[PDB]
């Protein structure tokens, strides 16, 4: 899923 | 993952 | 982890 | 307000 | 208000 | 203003 | 202005 | 589309 991967990227950047 | 889950819940909320 | 906690808390309140 | 805070903590991480 | 100001700050940093 | 407006509209969807 | 446009286009789609 | 993109463009701006 493209939304799930986008969210994974944002969470990685925040952390 | 907990942060990913929270972002997903906020995203679902917006959409 | 300030942003992360802020996001977690907002999601927790929303649901 | 969890919302206002998520918005400020986001603003703080924006380069 | 508090929210309107948080939003003002966020928009400022984005731009 | 338009970015503040959009952010305001999104904040209202989370609320 | 990439984040700014992505946010305004999202708000126009889901206001 | 719009949501996935906003999330990615946000991620790119997170320091
Ligand atoms: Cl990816
Ligand atoms: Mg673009």
């Amino acid at each position: 899923d493209e939304l799930e991967r986008a969210i994974r990227e944002l969470a990685a950047r925040i952390k």
